[PDB]
């Protein structure tokens, strides 16, 4: 059905947010540090870590000397008469796991962990750089555009293949062949049948990514090439400079942060009985009554630091910042132009230098499901003329060389708003960008 389906999507919410709810009691925390979305993060990477337990698929986690590997934690940011304090938490993962499924009604209730796994890659995608990790693979640092979910953990199932953006994709399967020229026994043995299932399958994983019959094919000849070397290699750089232009479809769904389905659930709302779906009014109507507090270093702009925040929520970092700040009702900038820097407070930093503020996640307009950069076409057409043509190639870059909204009133799509977009912002996210790369 198309409401039951709703159903299985709210309990999950209600999942999440009693979890947090529960948590933020254990905890001991306020009002103000359960809505404060560092705390919120937290006690998001805690219970994936409780389920993970070293398996790199729900997040990715630095080892540390001495650290019991049966008990998880992290840093747990507290406020008395103004001043802030970072104090370290430490939690047995099985507990955790006991709390996270009676918050659940007895369930694993795994596709709530997945749900914020995504958030968190949001969250990275619109925060940091990795234009290194581009580059250290060979890959035009012009890519950015392409890499929604570059940060989901190693073991990410399918669950993430939806959101990884073409960019993604293409240097995971370059990585494994650069390790396929390097390591005889890589395709040898079922050790290597198992490499090979999952090369197969993440070819025609981003295969079903692209929208043109000629791209789909070249990832063909990608996939069944017996031993993939440096020609195929080739190739998928090519695929990727073509999906800069002819770009491929890929998922955009609208995880929110637990310190937002906590307080929801709090108010009474029962996801559940009345629905919930990442597309549509429901999260931004979440975000419209929320109240999500952040802490601010000193001279960072808190006007920006909810821009990234608010984008994060929507998945939205890799779409035209004019479309998005006419939604908004406010000029998104790209992360270029932003003052502030990540939301994750580092280890080493001063506590006491620390302030708190309201974040502005609220938007004026909601929306369902313009000239290409300089940049972008520059790196779509710097194309192997050097050496290798082909059948398909040739025609994909003839392909190439040719290259709704609603009031937050209008709860179901009534009266779609044709939109205005001022031409003199720029419309890429990642045009100058400034920030930091991941890790």
């Amino acid at each position: 059905n198309a409401t039951e389906i709703r159903a299985s999507v709210g309990k999950m919410i209600d999942g999440i947010g009693r979890f947090y709810i529960q948590m933020c009691t254990e905890l001991k925390l306020s009002d103000y540090e359960g809505r404060l979305i560092q705390n919120s993060l937290t006690i998001e990477r805690m219970v994936l870590s409780a389920f993970d337990e070293r398996r790199n698929k729900y997040l990715e986690e630095h080892p540390s000397a001495g650290k019991d590997p049966k008990k998880t934690g992290g840093p747990i940011y507290k406020r008395v008469d103004g001043k802030w304090m970072r104090e370290l938490v430490l939690y047995d993962k099985g507990e955790i796991r006991r709390i996270w499924r009676q918050a659940n009604n007895g369930d694993d209730a795994t596709a709530g962990l997945t749900h914020m796994m995504i958030w968190h890659s949001n969250l990275n995608d619109t925060t940091y750089q990795r234009t290194r990790a581009l580059v250290r693979t060979g890959m035009d640092p012009r890519m950015c555009s392409l890499m929604q979910g570059s940060t989901l953990p190693r073991r990410s199932g399918a669950a993430g293949a939806a959101v990884k953006g073409v960019g993604t994709m293409v240097m995971e399967l370059i990585r494994m062949i650069k390790r396929g020229i390097n390591d005889r026994n890589f395709w040898r043995g079922e050790n290597g049948r198992k490499t090979r299932s999952a090369y197969e399958r993440m070819c025609n994983i981003l295969k079903g990514k692209f929208q043109t019959a000629a791209q789909r094919a070249m990832m063909d000849q990608v996939r069944e090439s017996r031993n993939p070397g440096n020609a195929e290699i080739e190739d998928l750089i090519f695929l990727a400079r073509s999906a800069l232009i002819l770009r491929g479809s890929v998922a955009h769904k609208s995880c929110l942060p637990a310190c937002v389905y906590g307080p929801a659930v709090a108010s009474g709302y029962d996801f559940e009985k009345e629905g919930y779906s990442l597309v549509g009014i429901d999260p931004f109507k979440l975000l419209q009554n929320s109240q999500v507090y952040s802490l601010i270093r000193p001279n960072e702009n808190p006007a920006h630091k909810s821009q990234l925040v608010w984008m994060a929520c929507n998945s939205a970092a890799f779409e035209d910042l004019r479309v998005l700040s006419f939604i908004r009702g406010t000029k998104v900038s790209p992360r270029g132009k932003l003052s502030t820097r990540g939301v994750q407070i580092a280890s080493n930093e001063n506590m006491d230098a620390m302030e708190s503020s309201t974040l502005e996640l609220r938007s004026r307009y909601w929306a369902i499901r313009l000239p290409f950069d300089k940049p972008t076409i520059m790196a779509a057409f710097t194309g192997n003329t050097e050496g290798r043509t082909s059948d398909m190639r040739a025609e994909i870059i003839r392909m190439m060389e040719g290259a709704g909204v609603f009031e937050l009133s209008d709860e179901k799509a009534a009266n779609p708003i044709v939109p205005s977009f001022d031409m003199s912002n720029e419309g890429s996210y990642f045009f100058g960008d400034n920030a930091e790369e991941y890790d």
